[PDB]
């Protein structure tokens, strides 16, 4: 039905390891972490920036009327300990976000809720938590203008690095050091550059690159001192603009155009993250101690695919927009309007401004989770991650178990229900056009088997495909597992060799895994 495709896989080219940390997830259950066989679990997000560990509570920020709400438990840090217990109960490494913003939540009498923009204290506003906290306004006047001189102490308390160090001490005491099997990843806040938006109530002015640098040096030292075996992750920036412009400049730009970036101008025209990395590198050179271990950013496509729009046009965009993660000649079809090639960009930035620093995308989501288009896209993302050498990744939230996207992940980490996974040694696999059909390959170390994932992104018609192998002696038959809109991981009939190649027909919008044993 569709034009035939030839995919060549050379087990001897592009050889490099695939860190299983690329299959990371945020907010999943022990059951899911175990079923999907994911080794990384992330506790992060907007509210985690306002978490007070001694009170065991946080502020929802712009997400929910800037309300300070406590957890049921009054035990300092139980949220974190419960998160960690659930993670290792599934054999997964946990990541805990440690506030750096300073203003964390505090509570009222008997752990009662507090609000940063009390309507009674600041006047009528365009929004409020009418159903659960009517006095909690959205911080916007009826005129549409933001409320301004609000007192940050209304629902918060100013804390510092020594305060957070205490949490690290609590963590190490309860779980041990990282070297001993305790918390391995400490994340420094969340999307700091846009604190002036998400955490407007407590940080109305965007942070300069100086203040983000100082906070990482400061908070990073405190944590390393408590646990030198632990790994620090940051800066968790939000997206494109936050890669070259500090929060101060992003905000300034929004208010006066982009003809003059003050913070950038005071730093020799340097780009934000490159400068931050270089700045950390210099400090590492002066003290001889590494404070940052993993360079992390978040990335969500901007063309509108993040959501549930499953029209043909959007599905096609999802088939393409995925290039922004690796393709150097792909201009993002959005306001970004530039060649982002994320992973190569992150790798080059680390290699150029702070060698030895790992790379990660701690937040991403291409949408359409309950739709096959979302699954082919997710499977595409996972393949790209392993091929491009991303060190770690954390999908923003875990897809529902009934979803086809959930299976897409499973196709890589537990396709047979036996925890069998995609290979750990990436090898070259080239497809003539990833937009309609992409492929990824690797060689498993335990089995020695060659695993080849083929994604047919075409919206209709069967697609005949032939896989040509190079430098791999395989048995006469390759196993086949497949996923389609039928939302079921099917174990198809084996396919036979025809020398050093195998052919098969690929259904439209499908994820097929080929397990080719060695010898
Ligand atoms: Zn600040
Ligand atoms: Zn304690
Ligand atoms: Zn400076």
């Amino acid at each position: 039905q569709n034009p035939s495709v030839t995919i060549s896989v050379n087990a001897n080219a592009g050889r490099h390891p695939i860190n299983p940390a690329v299959y990371g997830l945020a907010y999943a259950t022990t059951a899911t972490l175990a079923d999907l066989n994911v080794p990384l679990h992330r506790y992060g997000g907007n509210n985690t920036s306002r978490y007070n560990w001694q009170l065991n509570a946080d502020n929802r920020g712009a997400d929910w009327y800037f309300e300070s709400i406590g957890e049921a438990s009054s035990v300092a840090g139980e949220r974190g300990d419960t998160f960690i217990a659930n993670s290792q109960a599934a054999g997964a490494q946990a990541m805990i976000t440690i506030p750096t913003i300073g203003w964390v939540a505090r509570l009222g009498a008997n752990r009662s809720k507090l609000a940063s923009f009390s309507i009674a204290k600041y006047g009528a506003q365009s929004g409020n938590d009418w159903q659960w906290f009517p006095d909690a306004g959205n911080g916007v006047l009826t005129s549409g203008q933001n409320v301004t001189g609000n007192n940050p102490n209304d629902a918060n308390t100013l804390v510092d690095s020594t305060f957070q160090q205490g949490w690290a001490q609590h963590l190490v005491s309860q779980w041990g050091t990282a070297a001993g099997g305790g918390l391995r990843y400490y994340i420094l806040d969340n999307e700091p550059s846009i604190w002036f938006s998400t955490h407007r109530d407590v940080h109305p002015v965007g942070p300069t690159m100086d203040e983000i640098r100082d906070k990482m040096l400061d908070y990073g030292a405190k944590i390393k001192t408590v646990d030198p075996s632990a790994l620090i992750v940051g800066p968790e920036e939000w997206g494109w603009s936050g890669y070259t412009l500090s929060g101060y400049d992003q905000q300034y730009g929004g208010l006066h155009g982009w003809s003059f970036m003050p913070d950038r101008n005071n730093h020799g025209g340097w780009d934000y993250l490159p400068w931050l990395l270089d700045q950390l590198r210099q400090n590492n050179l002066s003290t001889g101690r590494r404070l940052l271990d993993v360079f992390s950013v978040h990335y969500y496509p901007q063309g509108g695919e993040f959501g549930n729009d499953t029209s043909s046009a959007m599905q096609l965009r999802r088939n393409r927009s995925t290039r922004s993660l690796w393709d150097p000649n792909y201009i993002d079809e959005t306001w970004i309007n530039d060649k982002v090639q994320l992973i190569p960009r992150l790798k080059n930035w680390v290699s150029t401004y702070y060698p030895g620093t790992l790379t990660a995308i701690t937040e991403y989501n291409w949408g359409a989770e309950s739709h096959i288009n979302g699954a082919t896209t997710q499977a595409d993302i996972l393949g790209i991650f392993g091929r491009e050498g991303l060190d770690m990744a954390a999908r923003w939230t875990t897809p529902d178990t009934a979803t086809p996207t959930y299976k897409a992940i499973k196709m890589y980490r537990n396709y047979d229900g036996n925890k069998s996974a995609f290979g750990d040694t990436s090898v070259t696999a080239t497809a003539p056009n990833p937009d309609n059909v992409s492929a990824f390959a690797a060689v498993r170390s335990s089995d020695g088997a060659l695993t080849v994932m083929v994604i047919n992104k075409y919206l209709s018609g069967n697609t005949p495909a032939t896989i040509n192998l190079s430098n791999f002696t395989a048995q006469a038959q390759a196993q086949v597992w497949q996923l389609t809109a039928a939302n079921t991981i099917n174990h198809l009939s084996n396919v036979s060799l025809s020398g050093s190649s195998l052919s098969l027909t690929l259904p439209a919008q499908s994820v097929t895994l080929l397990v080719i044993p060695a010898s």
